[PDB]
């Protein structure tokens, strides 16, 4: 197995996965890596397995279809890994906790939202398709662009959206385009 986190990429206190070399952090992980269970598989193990049982699950999709389906154990998996590969970018740590919004000439967003928050909410089921999750994960970037106006650190919200929306497509087989 790796010798530093996937996700953080530092050493530490380190869980491994049965089935591939990657190592986590137990509240890296997303989950967060389960109490017994041996052997033990991580997210990007069962994420594979869907698509080895599913084949056809690789086909491209419409958004919008994959929106609106309810957040059965697939899609609840699709929905973690998918938030797990934002927090794997460094520049995530922007995003991760609570914040706070005091700028001259800009006022905080209506409704203000960061990773740790989909995080529990994930955790706590409080989503029930997937549009709710993919809703609030794009409103923590959309909140930044709007509160930073012409400040070049608007740039950040624009990265990790990159992130996540690339991640999206794939995670989600949808549709290539032009
Ligand atoms: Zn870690
Ligand atoms: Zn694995
Ligand atoms: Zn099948």
């Amino acid at each position: 197995n790796s010798n530093i986190c996937e996700v953080c990429n530092k050493w530490g206190r380190l869980f491994c996965c049965d089935t591939c070399p990657r190592s986590f952090h137990e509240h890296c992980h997303i989950p967060s890596v389960e109490a017994n269970k041996n052997p033990w598989s991580c997210i990007f193990c069962r994420i594979k397995t869907i698509q080895e049982r599913c084949p056809e699950s690789q086909s491209g999709h419409q958004e919008s279809e994959v929106l609106m389906r309810q957040m059965l154990p697939e899609e609840q998996l699709k929905c973690e890994f998918l938030l797990l590969k934002v927090y794997c970018d460094s520049k995530s740590c922007f995003f991760a906790s609570e914040p706070y919004y005091n700028r001259e000439g800009s006022q905080g967003p209506q409704k203000p939202m960061w990773l740790n928050k989909v995080k529990t909410s994930l955790n706590e089921q409080m989503y029930t398709r997937v549009e709710g999750f993919v809703q609030d994960m794009r409103l923590i970037f959309h909140n930044h662009k709007e509160f930073y106006r012409e400040d070049k650190f608007t740039r950040l919200g624009i990265q990790v959206q990159d992130i996540f929306e690339k991640n999206f497509r794939n995670i989600f087989a949808i549709q290539e385009t032009s």
